[PDB]
């Protein structure tokens, strides 16, 4: 029941591309720092960041090319009020300063749960 | 170690309306229940595309839904790959998924 209610939270999914000049070695380290910085973030229920390890190109369905994505982030917010606490937070603002250093380009998707 | 996770960007067929596509996403989820080798499937619509990013905005075109598969181990992934009900589920995929991008992910934490 926890996992079910968690899954229907406000969720935003991010495609991350590293800065052109940053090494992959450094980008991975900065993703870990960015997760550590998320701990205790006002308003945030959960953050997850993962590397893109593979790009299987052999699809059954026509393949969609979106270029090289380096990591995938995701945030969960338990309510609109909590999302607002996060949006107003100085602590989030400092987290985003770290983001400007190790995220070259970003695509957010606000998702909608179907079930 | 950790579960194998594959994320998917889904674009609906041009022959299909946004509403027809939603309903097929729900069907695809229902079909996945008890899928050999699969730990979990999730599918979500893309409801918003904010551009107020601060870091440079990345344009990947219009993505209609996000799908994700979890497998508890490489042995379960292979059971899934061999399975005839997975193959039938993928035929449903060909019907409601116009274009697809998979990402195999790696945990960091
Ligand atoms: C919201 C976020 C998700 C993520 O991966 O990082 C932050 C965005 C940012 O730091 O600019
Ligand atoms: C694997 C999958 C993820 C997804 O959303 O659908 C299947 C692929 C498919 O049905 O072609």
């Amino acid at each position: 029941q926890f996992e079910k209610i968690e899954g229907r939270m406000i969720r935003i999914l991010y495609l991350l591309v590293k800065p052109e000049s940053m090494s992959h070695e450094q980008f991975r380290k900065e993703c870990v720092v960015h997760f550590q910085m998320s701990a205790g973030m006002p308003g945030l229920h959960k953050y997850e960041v993962r590397l893109v390890a593979g790009n299987p190109t052999d699809t059954h369905v026509p393949y969609l090319d979106v270029g090289r994505i380096d990591a995938i982030g995701e945030c969960w917010f338990a309510s609109e009020e909590q999302y607002q606490v996060y949006m107003e937070s100085d602590i989030r603002k400092a987290w985003f300063e770290h983001g400007k250093y190790f995220i070259g380009q970003l695509k957010p998707f606000v998702t909608e749960e179907l079930v």
